[PDB]
C-alpha cells in the first residue's frame, strides 16, 4: 500500500493557505495524528472511502508539525512519519472590505480592500482576492495608494448585480514576508440607479432615479477661492449631523480656507472632504451664487431628503465649474480613472 502526504517530512515554509492532506493508495488509511510542537492534536477528517484525510481547523504560521500515518492494504502495512514547519512570517497585515456584508448600494460602488500596512508583493494580494459577479461581468483591480486595492466594471453596474467578494489572504506571503492574518469574504447587491448631478450652470443639484427626474435641488457649491472638481463623485457614509472638520483633509482650522462647522443631514461624496449638507445660512445663495469650501450646500429640507433616498454606492456627478477634476484616486473618484488605463492596472 501507499501513502502521501501534500507534505514532504522535513520540509520548511509550508504556507498554511491549504489543508494538509494524506491520501492511501493501495490500500486504506487506518491511522492519521497530526500534533503541533507543544504536543496538541490538530484535528482533521478521513473520507468515508477511507482513502483520504485532510486537517479540519487552521493551520498556524511559526509551528512544527508532524505526521503519523499508516496505511494497511490487503497485501500489508505501510508507515510514514513527517514532520514540518510552517511559515513565520515577518510581519501581519489585516485586510478590511467594503461595502458591508448583507448591504445593498448604488451602482458605482467599487469592491474596496485595504491592508493595514503596506503591500510589497500587489500580485500576491490580487491573486489572493476572489470576486464572484451575477449577470457576470468583466471588471479589474487597482491601487488607490499602498493599502487600499479597489476593483469594478467598465461602466456603472446594472441594478439587481450580486457581488461576492472572498480575500483570501490567511497564509499568503503579501510581500517581503507580510502575511495575511486571516481571511475576509463581503457579498453585496447592486440596487436602483441613482445619479445626481451638479451643474454649475444652473447651480441645480438633479436626482435622477433609473433615469428619471425625482428631485431638482437649488444649491450652491465651493466659491471661485475654493471650487468643487467637476467630476463623478460615488456616495459614501451619511450622517444625521455632523462637525466637519477642515483639519481632517488636511487644512488647519485657522488656515484662511480653513473650518470646523456642526452641520446637519450630511452625505458624503469625497475623501477630499466634500459633502452634500444642510446649510441654512446659504439657501439665500443656493440656487444663485456659490460660497462654500467645495461642499454642495442645500436646504435643510433637500439635504435630509438626499439623506434618505441616497445610498451608498450612488453617484453624484459635478459639471462645468471653475474648479479641476476629482482626483482618480481620492477615494470616492474611482470612476474618473479611464478604463483603459484602469483595467491596465497597477500591481
Amino acid at each position: 500500500p501507499k501513502l502521501t502526504a501534500s507534505v514532504t517530512d522535513g520540509a520548511v515554509g509550508v504556507t498554511v493557505d491549504a489543508p494538509v492532506s494524506v491520501t492511501a493508495a493501495d490500500g486504506v488509511l487506518a491511522a492519521v495524528t497530526m500534533v503541533n510542537d507543544n504536543g496538541r492534536p490538530v484535528a482533521g477528517r478521513l473520507s468515508p472511502d477511507g482513502l483520504r484525510w485532510s486537517t479540519t481547523e487552521q493551520l498556524g504560521y511559526n509551528r512544527r508539525y508532524t505526521l503519523n500515518a499508516t496505511a494497511l492494504g490487503l497485501g500489508g502495512a505501510a508507515t510514514r512519519q513527517l514532520t514540518f514547519q510552517t511559515s513565520s512570517p515577518a510581519h501581519l497585515t489585516m485586510p478590511y472590505v467594503m461595502p458591508g456584508d448583507g448591504e445593498v448600494v448604488g451602482v458605482g460602488e467599487p469592491v474596496a480592500i485595504r491592508f493595514d500596512e503596506n503591500i510589497a508583493d500587489r500580485g500576491a494580494a490580487e491573486k489572493a482576492i476572489k470576486i464572484t459577479t451575477n449577470p457576470p461581468v468583466e471588471g479589474a483591480f487597482y491601487w488607490l495608494n499602498n493599502r487600499e486595492v479597489r476593483w469594478r466594471p467598465e461602466h456603472f453596474w446594472k441594478p439587481g448585480t450580486a457581488v461576492d467578494v472572498a480575500v483570501n489572504t490567511y497564509g499568503v506571503d503579501l510581500g517581503e514576508g507580510m502575511f495575511g492574518e486571516d481571511n475576509v469574504q463581503t457579498h453585496f447587491t447592486i440596487g436602483d440607479e441613482v445619479i445626481a448631478t451638479a451643474d454649475d450652470n444652473t447651480k441645480i443639484l438633479t436626482v435622477r432615479v433609473n433615469g428619471e427626474v425625482v428631485k431638482s435641488m437649488p444649491t450652491s457649491m465651493g466659491k471661485d477661492s475654493t471650487p468643487t472638481a467637476n467630476g463623478i463623485y460615488i456616495v459614501g457614509s451619511r450622517y444625521k449631523h455632523i462637525i466637519m472638520d477642515s483639519s481632517t483633509y488636511g487644512v488647519p482650522v485657522n488656515s484662511p480656507n480653513g473650518y470646523r462647522t456642526d452641520v446637519d443631514w450630511a452625505t458624503q461624496i469625497s475623501y477630499s472632504g466634500v459633502f452634500v449638507h444642510s446649510a441654512p445660512w446659504s439657501v439665500g445663495a443656493q440656487g444663485h451664487t456659490n460660497t462654500s469650501h467645495g461642499c454642495l450646500n442645500v436646504s435643510p429640507s433637500n439635504a435630509q431628503w438626499f439623506y434618505d433616498h441616497v445610498k451608498r454606492g450612488d453617484i453624484v456627478e459635478v459639471v462645468n465649474t471653475v474648479g479641476g477634476t476629482l482626483p482618480g484616486i481620492d477615494g470616492l473618484g474611482d470612476w474618473n480613472i479611464p478604463w483603459d488605463q484602469w483595467r491596465a492596472g497597477n500591481a
